[PDB]
Formats: C-alpha cells, structure tokens, sequence
C-alpha cells in the first residue's frame, strides 16, 4: 500500500485522507490543534461557510453530503439591506436547487474527521509542523509546549492552511516564485442571537448584506436562527482618506458600537454584544498568494489554502480547496508514479486557481456597492431566458456549476463585454435589438 502525510486536518486535508485511505493508502494526518470531538469545557464560537456546488459535489464524491447537508441551511439569495428601503432579496438561482448552504465549520470539521478516520485514515492531533528534511525524508513536529517528534515520510501532502508551514519547508528546496498580495481590509466576527434575528425578522434563508462602500457587513444564518455577523474594514485608513473609518479609528468596543450606530443603524440593535464582540474577537487578516510551483519533485505538494489563499468575497475558498482535494487524490490514485501525479495535479489545478483569485477579488464591488448596470441586468435576464444553456451568470457557474474556473472566468469576460458594448449609447431596453445581441451571443458562447 502507497503511503501519505498530510499535514492539516483541515478542509483539504480531512477530504483527501478520506479519499485516498478508502483507496487503500496508508494515511497518517498531523493536525497542529486539538481533536475537536473531544468535548471540553471551552465556550466556542460559531463560524459559518458558504457552502457551493463544488463544495457540495466533492463531499458528494466522499460520500459525505447528506450528513453535511442535514446540518445546514439553505440560502436562497442575497438579501440587501439598505437604510430606508425593505430587505431586497435576490434569488441566487432558477430554483431552490440553485442555492448555497450555510454550514457552522465545527460540524463539517467533525463529519470530515470521522469521515477520514471511517475510511482508516490515522489521525495525530497537538502536532505542528515546525520543519523538513527534503533530503532525509524526515520531518520535525512539535506540541504547543515544544516538545518535538521526528517522522520518516514518503509523501507530504501539505493541507496546513493560509500560513502552511509544509510551503514555508518547501520555500527553502526550491523557488516557489511566491507573489503575496495584501489585502486591504481586515475582518471582525459578530453576534446576532435567535432571539434578535426574530425580533428583527431576519429572513434564516438567505446571505444578508450590509453594503457601504468601502466597508461592509455580511451575516450567514446557523440552525439555531442565531447569524455570524462578519464586518469588513480597511485595517488603517488611507493617506488620501484619513478620515475615512478604519479598524485604527475603533479604539474600543464603545468605538465600534458609535460607528454602528452611525454607518449601520439598522444592523446595531440586532448586535447585542456587539462590544465584547468586538474587543474579545481578533481582527483577521486577508490576503492573495500566488505561487509559480506546489510541489517538490515527487516528495511535497500543497493544496487548498497552502497553494492559493485568496479573498473571501466569492465564498470560495472551501469549494476551491474541497475541488483541489479531489483532483489531488484522483491524480494521486491513478499516476504512473507521484512525481507525475504532483506536476499533473499542479498543472490542471494552477490556471483555475488563478481565475478564482481574480474573480474573488472582483465579487467586492458585487457586493458591497447603479444606474447602465440595470439596463444590463436586464438584457443579461433576457439573454439568459433566450439562451439558457449558452448565457449563464458568471456568479451561477462558478457556484452551481463544476466548469473550470478559468472557463467560468473567461465565458463570464464574453458575457460582460456583450452586454456591456449592447448597452452603450441606450437609454433603454426598446432600443436595443435583442436578436442581434442573441446571434452574438450564439456565435461567442457554445452551449453547455
Ligand atoms: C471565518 C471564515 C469564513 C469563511 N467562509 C467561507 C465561505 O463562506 N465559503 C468558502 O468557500 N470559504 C470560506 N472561507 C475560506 C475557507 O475556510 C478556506 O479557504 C478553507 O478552510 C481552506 O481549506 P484548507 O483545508 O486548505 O485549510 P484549513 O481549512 O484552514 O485547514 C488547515 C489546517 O491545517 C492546520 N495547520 C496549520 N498549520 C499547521 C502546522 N504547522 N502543522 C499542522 N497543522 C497545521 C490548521 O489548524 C487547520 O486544521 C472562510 C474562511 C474564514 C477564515
Ligand atoms: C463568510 C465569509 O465571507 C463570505 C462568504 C460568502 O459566500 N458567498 C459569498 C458571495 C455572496 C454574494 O455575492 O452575494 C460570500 C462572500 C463573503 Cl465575504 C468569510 C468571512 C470571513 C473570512 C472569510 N470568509
């Protein structure tokens, strides 16, 4: 039996374990953090994913999906909230099979854990990896306390997250030609209880936004009607706007709680604990990295968050990683060797990761932002309705469908500048010939 390490217990990591131990493989998986089905005594914090079709089709794949599925909660669309109009919600899709699932982390990381371990994956929890022999075939891990342990390996899978330790180990073998793209805004998680979000009438079914600019709130429903809050806001406000608000500004939860008030007056009384919330919860960090290489020979490669962190404003990185998990182990299973299987898996991988970094950049606008965009809106709704199978939203293919990424990406690009070129010099929908814009759309998109 071919063997495995993976470091992280993670998404990638837990579904790749499973996928290559239920083919046989001998997996051991190192994770630095404790197992989390041991239940202690620690008040946790719910973190939710939008999960997507190709989320939902890799777990799907695993054998994991229903049990995932059962766990979370459908939303339908987007629903806007803008002070003085009602909640507008707009459907994601043709029909609730075209929605997006709202899954809490902790319970996906539990069905994937006994998920990896059902299919005879060894799993090795309080065990960073601090760093690898490349030559020796060696590596080093540690617990929290220091204390380091030495293992043989034979093949490293490196599913360790946004700060992978096994890319850090990697870095210094070879030229990864990283290009790391920081992010402007940084992130804080907020509360919204079952008793508030009823208070409130806030629709469970659906992705709720708080544009502003520059800033934004976003809220994912949990089964139990409570909703994580996540605001987004620039770290430090700008030379050219040093007024403009900024995590710099909030000094406090005091702070936090006036800027609410003020910028998301509608959104604040839902926040009971917005303050405690606010200075008790860390600010996260978002970035985009890019690497030239994820793999060392036949010896390493990395997957999901360790090959391509990107911007969360598509809800892709869990689909991408989970996507990336099944490739890996489909390479892995039937390659000539896995050096083959590694440059293969990186080759096929690499310009679809690409495209959903890009694309994941441009959803900010998307959300947290009109007037010729209406208009072509509107003639993408008709065009859509003539042509179903060949004019798809670039957002529906990359959430409801498997297309590559960059094919979503490219398609998308067609549609935008169909639109975008039908619409100029138009006041109107009645004067824009709407069979010439479908011949074009026949002759530049094949249909799916
Ligand atoms: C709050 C939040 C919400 C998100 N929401 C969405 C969403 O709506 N939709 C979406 O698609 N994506 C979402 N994402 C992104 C998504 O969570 C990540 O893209 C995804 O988890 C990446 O999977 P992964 O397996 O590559 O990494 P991870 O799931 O982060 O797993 C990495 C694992 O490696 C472990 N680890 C790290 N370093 C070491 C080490 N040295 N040794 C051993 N173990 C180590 C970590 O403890 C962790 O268990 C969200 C991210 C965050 C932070
Ligand atoms: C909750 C997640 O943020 C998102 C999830 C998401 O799923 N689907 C979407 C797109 C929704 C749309 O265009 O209508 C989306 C956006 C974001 Cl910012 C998040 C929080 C913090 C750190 C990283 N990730």
């Amino acid at each position: 039996a071919r063997q495995v390490t993976i470091i992280g217990a993670g998404l990638a990591g837990t579904l790749v374990a499973r996928l290559l131990a239920r083919n046989g493989w001998q997996v051991n998986l190192f994770e630095r953090r404790p197992d989390p089905r041991i239940e202690t005594g620690a008040r946790g914090r719910s973190i939710n994913l939008a999960l997507a079709e190709r989320g939902a089709h890799a777990l799907r794949l695993a054998g994991l999906e229903r049990e995932v599925l059962a766990e979370a909660v459908m939303m339908r669309g987007r629903m806007v909230h803008v002070p003085g109009t009602p909640p507008n919600l707009q459907p994601y899709g043709r029909d609730d099979s075209e929605v997006i699932w709202s899954i809490n982390r902790d319970r996906l990381n539990r069905i994937l854990l006994d998920g990896a371990e059902a299919a005879g994956a060894s799993i090795h929890f309080n065990l960073g990896l601090d760093s690898v022999d490349f030559a020796r075939q060696r590596l080093t891990l540690s617990n929290v306390s220091g204390e380091r342990l030495e293992k043989r390996f034979h093949l490293l899978i490196g599913a360790d997250g946004c700060n992978s330790a096994v890319r850090q180990a990697m870095a210094s073998v070879v030229d990864l030609g990283e290009h790391l793209e920081t992010q402007p805004h940084g992130y804080k998680e907020l509360q919204i209880t079952p008793e508030a979000s009823a208070q409130f009438n806030l629709e469970p079914n659906a992705l709720h936004i708080w544009p502003h600019g520059d800033y934004m709130c976003i809220a994912l429903p949990n089964l139990d009607r409570s909703f994580t809050v996540t605001l987004f806001l620039h770290h430090q406000s700008p030379a050219a706007q040093p007024a403009s608000p900024s995590f710099a500004q909030l000094v406090d939860g005091h702070a936090a709680r006036r800027f609410f008030q003020r910028q998301f007056p509608d959104l604040s009384p839902m926040l009971d604990s917005l303050e405690q919330d606010f200075e008790h919860h860390p600010t996260g960090k978002l970035a985009t990295l890019r690497l030239t290489t994820w793999h060392v020979g036949g010896q390493a490669v990395l997957l999901g968050d360790a090959a391509h962190p990107m911007v969360p404003f598509h809800g892709q990185g869990m689909n991408c990683a989970l996507e990336d998990a099944v490739a890996l182990a489909e390479h892995l299973q039937s390659a000539a060797d896995n050096a083959s299987a590694l440059a293969a898996f990186t080759a096929q991988r690499q310009p679809d990761a690409l495209a959903i970094q890009a694309m994941a950049l441009e959803n900010y606008v998307e959300m947290s932002s009109s007037p010729t965009y209406l208009l072509e809106r509107e003639l993408g709704q008709i065009m859509a309705q003539r042509q179903p199978t060949r004019f798809i939203p670039r957002y529906s293919m990359v959430t409801f469908s498997r297309l590559p990424y960059a094919q979503a990406m490219a398609r998308g690009q067609i549609q935008e500048q169909l639109l975008k070129f039908a619409v100029a010099n138009h006041s109107d929908l009645t004067s824009i010939n709407l069979d010439a814009v479908e011949h074009e759309v026949t002759r530049c998109l094949p249909p799916l």
